């Protein structure tokens, strides 16, 4: 109470944007890029402020540019989220043919006592995790790889839709659910946003010195996607983890009584515990 | 309503040349100084940074210099360098292309408000002086010397085309400071970034108002002109793409403009006028 601390991340979609100019879809870039400001913001243990950002390509499609201006505007004001004019970059001789870059940055706020961080992170905690879409925005240049050559349009049978849906599925937000844990006030110690590396290198920032994670293999959902993906390309499992998020949209760590309570607020699972040593090991 | 401003912005293609030459000791200056003149031109005291850098690798050596940099440049105006983000798209990036970009967050009071509608006219026009092309018009420049030696020291420069061209875009951070901290009367600003003086000395004049600009009343940075030559460029396109030493152009009434002369580095380079855009005169 009457503490406010201004923080701020900024993102970018990703290679995902190359995927989906192909697929000929950008609406959900928008959400990709929001969504995934959102959550990097949700670790820290803050709300969103205002958001803008920065478009780059070889080309300003004006095509594009407005579905990409129009999807961005959708999914802020899907949070509530104030849109600030953002800037655009035509740089040709920066740019692959056709390639865009889309980037922002999204502000917020939170009370300093409330940070959520490795400090605040005991041994015991459990790991808590909330369920993602998909791919969200990382790994998408071994997937453009991987279905290179594929129907993206075509229906998949273990899917139950096709690659293009089921690929360019947007980055899914939280803010939802933490607003039901803050509201229910919910102790939580630390969070991990699963973006680029993986489990593996996102969760051990959440923890502090002397203390790695244990997660439990099938206490968590994981998108049909994945091991398609894997099949196809055939990707190791040890690569997998380290390029895909594997259906851990989030990781909350938060005394055992905790996540109880939380489970009856989100949709969640129970997939592990902090435990001595360091580094994630799966079990 | 959100209560604080906000701004993003890009190196341009000066990344490219920097790269090339060998040097990007000082795009972070660049990068954060272009951020905050585009702030301090709506009156906007800076808060905080983040910086997004993007490639098609990451050099771990480029890397550093520019991170280096980036928290160099927000060291100097006193600034926090918040957070950071960092990608490789070798699909979305040429090879050896980079892309440098940030965001600046500030606040405005209301002792230090700045826009259109305060412009009076007959208001003096103060120009602070640039350090070179800054941030713009290097899509032209890298074309106009391809080919020639960065590091052959030129005559009238006084330098290199390396370092005349790859001196960082000035940050007028201390200027506005010095005029807000005497309550000097300030009624707008333009930062001379895209397409010069023409179009953005307009974006801080009212309705009805144009100015004139007096040729020779700022001096002009020595490789301007040079290589106007170097590649027989037009005047009326050096105008519409460089800033010509035109740093940061500000609308104030002609009294506050001497007293300003007193405070801070500039010029008096022209009045607001009964019109529409901006003519050299």
């Amino acid at each position: 109470l009457e503490e406010p601390v201004l923080v701020a991340t900024t993102d970018g979609v990703g290679t995902k944007t190359l995927l989906a100019l192909e697929a000929g879809d950008v609406s959900g870039l928008g959400f990709d890029l929001v969504n995934h400001s959102v959550n990097d913001l949700l670790a820290q243990g803050a709300e969103p402020l205002f958001f803008l950002d920065y478009l780059a390509a070889s080309h300003l499609d004006e095509g594009v540019l407005a579905a990409l201006l129009a999807s961005l505007a959708e999914a802020c004001r899907a949070h509530g989220i104030p849109l600030l004019g953002g800037e655009t970059a035509e740089m040709p001789g920066v740019y692959r043919e056709g390639a865009w870059d889309i980037a922002g940055t999204l502000v917020g706020v939170v009370e300093r006592s409330r940070i959520l961080g490795p400090e605040r992170v005991r041994e015991g905690d459990a790991l808590l995790a909330l369920p993602s879409s998909g791919p969200h925005t990382n790994g998408y240049s071994l997937i453009r790889k991987v279905v290179a050559g594929q129907d993206l349009s075509a229906p998949v049978p273990e899917l139950g839709e096709s690659l293009k849906e089921a690929l360019l599925r947007p980055h899914r937000a939280y803010l939802k659910e933490f607003r039901l844990l803050w509201e229910a006030g919910v102790e939580l110690h630390a969070a991990a946003h699963i973006t680029g590396g993986g489990l593996p290198e996102n969760l051990p920032r959440a923890l502090p010195p002397g203390l790695g994670a244990e997660v439990r293999r099938g206490s968590w959902p994981i998108p049909p996607v994945f091991p398609y993906l894997q099949r196809l390309g055939g990707i190791p499992e040890e690569e997998m983890y380290r390029v895909f998020n594997m259906g851990l949209g989030m990781v909350l760590v938060l005394p055992q009584e905790a996540a109880e309570e939380a489970l009856k607020l989100v949709e969640g699972f129970l997939v592990g515990r902090v435990v001595p040593g360091e580094g994630v090991r799966l079990v």
